């Protein structure tokens, strides 16, 4: 009780601006994948295109999130804060101007630059939460700053359908719809980041925890990144986890970027319907990401726990892959759902698994760590998925996905800890 510690409504104001922002980042992830058959006959190019607009995101995350984390630490939280939103709006204001039939890299130029917003949004949401709010309410705002991205990612795949149908016969009414949905993502982020240059501060006045206060008392500390990295990979079981996460977040990645074309295999003007099902999927995703982190609280076994949560996943694959083609709608709703609860679900049990068995490796090292291997199972699945759907058939894609989850399962049971919450 020494220091003097007081909270200030303007972490309500900064916990919104961020989980606005980054919802909008999250939003333009999606946008063009989700009705990548409208873009593709727009820009008269093919869906690997339309893939690599999702893909950028995934590249541009592995080789920036490092410099992007000591950027964070040693400059602090607004300099991200203002980076992200910056990048975020002048990308959409370039992808503004890229709506004609010849311009399609000046949309790959803005979407470029919208995956480098997004290596300062993501790391954002746990440091927001410590300095801003007090320890009670830390774990809420962080689940709220989360809840950002994964409503964005929703929004992204329902909106984008209704917003652009498929009237590929007339180029005008197509360029019209676009450019709509443009302008108005680029309205929202525009003011997004006026906001955040106006209100987003540094911290607050008084630190809103005592932990809080001890860590902005505590002198700076150098650390050296190589150095974290090379011990954490000498924990065999943290590279498991981390190939097991990888794996699920690029396979899910994939699902999400390709789902669109296998949709349109089997039926026909059903992007509205694509779109819902992506809404659904990512919904079912939050809720499985609560339900699975009560069951671990519950159980308190990290292992047992993110097999069984590991082994549902690649039966929900099985059960879409081999249930897609059925010609029922209803039917990949259901499935969808199903899936992405458990894939979801999976997503923070194993990141917590991961942090807690590096201990006591920096916790920032370890999720660059986590969120790279995820970016490159994502582009890894997304091209291989793509190619087999496009040469194959859906069907072949997705039996590759249930394998590469199968694989994981096995990679799972090979870790070794019997590590439980404390
Ligand atoms: C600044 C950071 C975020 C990195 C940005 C990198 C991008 C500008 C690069 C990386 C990968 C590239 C893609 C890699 C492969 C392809 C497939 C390629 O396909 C063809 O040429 C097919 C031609 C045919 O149809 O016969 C077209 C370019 C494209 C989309 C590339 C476009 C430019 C991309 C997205
Ligand atoms: C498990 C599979 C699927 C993914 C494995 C990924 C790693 C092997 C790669 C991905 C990103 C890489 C990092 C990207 C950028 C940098 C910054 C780079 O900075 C420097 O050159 C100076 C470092 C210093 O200050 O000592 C050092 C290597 C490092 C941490 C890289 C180390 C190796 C990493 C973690
Ligand atoms: C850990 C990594 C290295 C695993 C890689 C596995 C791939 C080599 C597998 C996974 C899914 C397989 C595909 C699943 C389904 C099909 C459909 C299949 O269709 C056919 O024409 C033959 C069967 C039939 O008659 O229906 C042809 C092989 C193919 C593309 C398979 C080719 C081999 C794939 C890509």
């Amino acid at each position: 009780p020494l220091p003097l510690t007081a909270l200030s409504p303007r972490r309500f104001v900064v916990l919104l601006i961020f989980s606005l922002y980054s919802l909008v980042n999250a939003f333009q992830w999606i946008q063009y994948s989700i009705i990548s058959n409208v873009f593709e006959g727009f820009y008269g190019v093919t869906l690997l295109h339309i893939d690599w607009l999702s893909m950028v995101y995934m590249l541009a995350y592995v080789p920036l999130i490092f410099p992007a984390t000591w950027l964070l630490d040693t400059r602090g939280l607004r300099l991200t804060a203002l980076l992200g939103s910056g990048l975020n709006c002048l990308g959409a204001w370039i992808k503004c101007g890229s709506v004609q039939q010849h311009l399609f890299w000046v949309t790959m130029l803005g979407q470029c630059l919208c995956s480098v917003a997004q290596v300062f949004i993501l790391g954002l949401p746990s440091r927001i939460a410590s300095v801003w709010f007090g320890p009670k309410e830390v774990s809420t705002a962080c689940a709220t700053a989360v809840l950002g991205n994964q409503l964005g990612t929703a929004v992204g795949f329902l909106l984008p359908p209704v917003l652009v149908p498929n009237t590929q016969n007339d180029t005008n009414l197509l360029a019209c719809n676009i450019s709509t949905m443009f302008y108005g993502t680029s309205a929202v982020a525009t003011l997004l980041f006026i906001l955040t240059a106006i209100a987003f501060k540094e911290k607050p006045r008084y630190p809103p925890s005592q932990a809080q206060a001890a860590l902005q008392d505590s002198p700076p500390e150098e650390y050296s990144y190589k150095k974290s990295i090379r011990n954490l990979f000498k924990n065999i079981p943290f590279v498991l986890l981390l190939i097991t996460y990888g794996i699920m977040t690029g396979a899910f990645y994939s699902v999400s970027t390709l789902l669109n074309q296998m949709i349109l295999t089997y039926y026909e003007g059903e992007e509205v319907n694509a779109g819902r099902i992506g809404l659904t999927l990512v919904v079912a995703g939050m809720v499985g990401s609560i339900l699975c982190g009560l069951w671990l609280d519950y159980t308190k076994t990290y292992k047992q726990t993110t097999l069984i949560v590991y082994i549902l996943s690649f039966i929900g694959m099985v059960i879409f892959t081999f249930t897609l083609d059925l010609r029922y709608i209803i039917i990949v709703f259901v499935t969808g759902g199903v899936l992405g609860f458990f894939m979801t679900g999976y997503l923070p049990l194993g990141f917590e698994f991961a942090v807690e068995i590096t201990y006591p490796e920096s916790e920032g090292t370890s999720s660059g760590l986590l969120n790279a291997s995820a970016q490159i199972f994502g582009i890894l699945f997304t091209l291989a998925q793509g190619k087999l759907t496009s040469d194959y058939g859906p069907k072949a894609g997705n039996i590759f996905l249930c394998v590469w989850m199968f694989i994981g399962i096995i990679l799972t049971a090979l870790i070794k800890s019997d590590l439980r919450r404390h």
